[PDB]
């Protein structure tokens, strides 16, 4: 269970070896000033299904992140979020993980952990 | 700001250029690990750096890096300073420093197109 | 032609739109102190590719670029960058260029540019 | 100075715990197709520094970079690359190397070790 992950209305669909996909919809409170998705919660949504993905190998802890936005998001909007594994070290860790939207790229994330 | 009210975060301190923002990690702000959920502290660098690249007018983030120190946990009071690296006609770049009682945990470095 | 390229025997194989593919030999003249491709020369490499494919669609600046080591390489490692574009929207770019040595995934390259 | 860094022309201005500046001037075989600096000798000379700098504390292997670029550079540019540690820890350590020229931050690179 991760408490975040609920508390945004995040949802686990599917879990495997270095992967893992997580769905969740654009809620009003997760908008920002402008009415389009905050950022924070597009990265959640993509650090979720990151954070998930690698402990699948064990114990894991982010270490570096990028988030790059493409295209904003209202309200009412459905995510979701598909990390796949591109490297995996005895020490370290590296998933690619997609923000997709109705078959738009709404984001991409790139994340390295370090393995405890 | 909806999200920012959402999570509980708190505007300290905005002027021409920079953002300092507070909040206090909470039993919702945890992973499955038990510690601050790294997409919580990104929010809270992302919150100080939003509304530092807003001071110079309306802007979009393009691509943000995280990189994280320190795990934290429940009850623990962190905060993000945001200060102006760089700024451009169209680009501008931030550097967010996320700290709990004096410790750097974690370093948020992005950057928006400006509209 | 590309100077630099050139000083660091970097061929180009391919160019198409939004797309590049660049190879090179790492050379005496490319390592570090352990004995390995310098991270610079990769990332030369990857940062090459990058720039050919986002200025075929017109000139492009480099913005933010992200860089993520996985093998070290040795003297006379062929290396080749392939540079896919993931978003191209009118004010942006954003691809991602994968450095690889026989097969294997040597280094992931994520760039941006800002678009003339 | 390692072979890539001499074949670079780059000098070691400064280096003490956890720090190190190196120094370069764009020369024509360090330029793009389009007659400034190559993102991948800004970015080899900021990685120098980083990569003596981390090594101050000891062995060390790059894992994640990140390299924003602000302003462009021309032949005969003056260049130097300043990297202070930000964080240190037992298994990693990160630093933030700035790039300067004629007084101006041309990019800002940041980047994250392995200690081993
Ligand atoms: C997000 C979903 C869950 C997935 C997991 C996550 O991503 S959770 C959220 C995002 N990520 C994190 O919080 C990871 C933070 N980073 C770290 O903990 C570390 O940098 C690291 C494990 C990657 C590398 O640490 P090292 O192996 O080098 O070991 P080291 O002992 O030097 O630890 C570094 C610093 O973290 C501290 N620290 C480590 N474990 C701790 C703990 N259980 N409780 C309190 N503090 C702790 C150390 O005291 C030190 O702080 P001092 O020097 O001040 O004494
Ligand atoms: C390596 C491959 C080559 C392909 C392109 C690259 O990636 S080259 C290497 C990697 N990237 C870079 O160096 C990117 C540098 N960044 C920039 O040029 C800029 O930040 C930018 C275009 C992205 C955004 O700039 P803005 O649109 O905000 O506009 P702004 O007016 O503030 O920028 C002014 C500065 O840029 C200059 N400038 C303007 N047009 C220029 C041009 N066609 N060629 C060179 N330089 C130019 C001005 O002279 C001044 O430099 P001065 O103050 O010096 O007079
Ligand atoms: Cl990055």
């Amino acid at each position: 269970r991760d408490p975040f992950m609920e508390a945004l209305g995040l949802k686990v669909l599917h879990l495997a070896p270095g992967e893992a996909v997580v769905a969740g919809e654009v809620r009003a409170d997760h908008l920002n000033l402008h009415g389009t998705a905050h950022g924070g919660f597009l990265y959640a949504l993509a650090d979720s299904a990151f954070a998930l993905a690698s402990n699948t190998r064990g114990p894991a802890v982010a270490l570096s992140c990028r988030m790059d936005y493409f295209r904003p998001l209202g309200a009412g909007a459905r995510v979701e979020a598909r990390a796949v594994e591109v490297n995996l070290s005895r020490r370290t860790a590296t998933y690619r993980v997609e923000v997709v939207s109705e078959g738009k790229l709404v984001a991409l994330f790139t994340g390295t952990v370090f393995r405890l």
